[PDB]
């Protein structure tokens, strides 16, 4: 429970959120009680490649303010050559914890999330940033809305089951609106397209290889069935568009 200082100002560790490869997030408090989250990154095992990924997050995320709220909130930060301190807005929790430990999403709630996700995502496009690694984990549930916290540029530390099939034979904006369509399908049939096939190897055959039909069951929301069969279309140019999605009449119709 030791003390940070980050440009001048002290703050105290209150709890430790999360760690993850040289990477720790905890509480703090300023001199005034008031509670942020400052991310803790550890440079000294870090190459060049990842110097720079670390370095265009930081980049994009700081032009991101004022731009959008579907963007986490950064404060201010603090660079050196051994480390990286992010003071940060302090959420909730992160989505992929709170769709587990949920039971039943109610169908205005799973309508709100998904117009947040849609608005943070088309938000990061418009500023030329392609995440390609979308996944529930990277939502932040704060001030009664969903907030994006990295964008996908640095290595960070669900599995394979958001992967879209165009990353799987690359070996595209269009490549986001398939992850995003996996985090709304478990939101409507509580498993993810691909969760039944247990196999990794088996998964990834699944998800490229067309006539392997993924099933639809019939729901009272007859927009959402159609949002799904839209976002999961194999081939990246018979799917559905961010721009597209934002005019669908599931997000714009009561
Ligand atoms: N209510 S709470 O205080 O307990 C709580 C719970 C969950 C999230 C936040 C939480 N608040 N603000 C956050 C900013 C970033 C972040 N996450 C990462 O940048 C990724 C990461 C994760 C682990 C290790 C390394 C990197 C989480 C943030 C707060």
């Amino acid at each position: 429970n030791e003390c940070i200082s980050v440009k001048g100002r002290i703050y105290s560790i209150l709890k430790q959120i999360g760690s993850g490869g040289s990477s720790k997030v905890f509480q703090v408090l300023n001199e005034k009680k008031q509670i942020y989250a400052i991310k803790y990154v550890n440079l000294e095992e870090a190459d060049n490649q990842t110097l720079d990924s670390y370095r265009n997050e930081i980049a994009y995320l700081n032009k991101l303010q004022q731009h959008s709220d579907k963007i986490i909130r950064l404060y201010d930060y603090e660079i050196t050559d051994q480390y990286i301190y992010m003071v940060m807005e302090c959420g909730n929790i992160d989505l992929n914890s709170w769709l587990k430990k949920k039971k039943s999403i109610d169908p205005w709630e799973r309508k709100s999330y998904w117009k947040n996700m849609l608005e943070a995502v088309h938000t990061i496009h418009q500023h030329g940033i392609v995440h390609s690694d979308l996944k529930p984990a990277n939502f932040l549930i704060v001030d009664g809305m969903l907030k994006l916290i990295d964008f996908g540029i640095a290595n960070q530390m669900g599995t394979v089951n958001y992967m879209p099939p165009e990353a799987i034979k690359d070996m595209s904006p269009k490549s986001d609106v398939w992850s995003l369509g996996c985090i709304l399908y478990y939101m409507t049939y509580g498993k993810t397209p691909f969760q039944q096939i247990i196999n990794q190897i088996s998964k990834l055959h699944a998800i490229i290889d067309p006539n392997h039909e993924i099933e639809f069951p019939d729901i009272p929301e007859k927009d959402l069935q159609d949002v799904l069969k839209c976002c999961l279309k194999r081939d990246p140019k018979q799917r559905i568009s961010i721009p597209e999605l934002l005019a669908h009449p599931y997000v714009q119709i009561q």
